[PDB]
């Protein structure tokens, strides 16, 4: 199968996995105006505001395609209007949706660039928001809703013009080692296995009634070739974070370059190089 054409502006619209400093600027912005509950995001032990040790994977991939990035992405944003922190909603909504309106006003008049990737990479927060604070919904509904979410994404985007687009797969939650602490692994696999199995469904519908350019990342496949063959990709360490912050912050790890999470639910500055390059290998440079 032909590489897709080539990729000069990116839009990316996503979570804490794309982020590359709106929590950091949304949080700052929310504690200067006094809202209540509002924490400075990422924190310390972050790379310039990213939720890792270095670049996320959109980053890696728009160098590797040589594309401008423009990175909508919230921190703990779900695939609906809001985030996993509620108390940013008295200020934006910062979900999906939310990022979706924002870019779409922001346009000012002119149009959507026919040709810019639409990045979507979103969902985790969907099933961490259910498990923290004890959302009553089965997970099979809650998957359907997520599903539902990003379709609805992807349908505005194109009914305002855009026509190219990357859409990630649920991750391994199954994995991140908040989940395993919460003694949830099983939950976790029910979730993404219902997202990933619907949603590519639902996508591909989409992409052949409005014509567009819709490439599917799946990340459960790409995490699982690199947690079966480390040393291959120069890992060792594939289960604790480098970075402890729970229940407190500790020092970090010596070498996290060999190390798959940052703190107890994000990947390294290196898982987010391998993922960003295996995610530019469906488009000619
Ligand atoms: C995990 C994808 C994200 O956006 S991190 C946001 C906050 N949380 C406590 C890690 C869920």
């Amino acid at each position: 199968s032909p590489l897709l054409a080539p990729v000069r502006q990116i839009h990316a619209f996503g979570d804490s996995y794309s982020d590359n400093g709106e929590s950091q600027r949304l949080t700052r912005e929310m504690l200067a105006k006094g809202i209540a509950g509002a924490q400075a995001l990422p924190g310390e032990v972050y790379w310039q505001g990213r939720w890792s040790n270095g670049p996320t994977a959109v980053e890696v991939l728009a160098r590797q395609l040589g594309a401008q990035l423009a990175d909508h992405a919230v921190g703990g944003a779900k695939s609906g209007a809001d985030n996993y922190y509620g108390w940013m909603s008295a200020y934006r909504h910062t979900g999906l949706a939310g990022q979706v309106d924002a870019y779409l006003a922001t346009l000012d008049g002119k149009p959507v660039d026919g040709q810019a990737l639409h990045f979507i990479f979103v969902s985790a927060n969907d099933f961490f928001e259910h498990e923290d604070f004890a959302g009553e919904q089965p997970l099979e509904q809650l998957a359907g809703s997520s599903v539902a979410n990003i379709r609805a994404a992807v349908q505005r985007l194109g009914e305002a013009g855009a026509r190219r687009f990357l859409v990630v797969s649920s991750t391994d939650l199954s994995v991140v080692p908040a989940v395993v602490a919460g003694n949830r692994v099983e939950r976790a696999q029910r979730y993404l296995q219902a997202v990933n199995a619907s949603l590519p469904i639902q996508l591909a519908a989409l992409r052949k009634t409005r014509g567009l350019e819709l490439s599917w990342f799946d990340h459960l496949t790409f995490s699982r070739h690199l947690r079966r063959n480390p040393a291959r990709y120069g890992l060792v360490e594939l289960d604790a974070p480098c970075q402890p912050t729970q229940p407190s912050v500790r020092p970090a790890c010596a070498n996290p370059d060999q190390y798959y999470f940052w703190d107890e639910w994000h990947p390294t500055r290196r898982v987010h190089q391998l993922a960003g390059e295996a995610m530019a290998a469906r488009y000619a440079r």
